[PDB]
């Protein structure tokens, strides 16, 4: 992937945008 990626899908894991967080990327 990027790794930096799957932290920022795993933020989209959380569900990103409405995840709470903000975008790792």
């Amino acid at each position: 992937e990027e790794e930096a990626v799957r932290l920022y899908i795993q933020w989209l894991k959380d569900g990103g945008p409405s995840s709470g967080r903000p975008p790792p990327s």
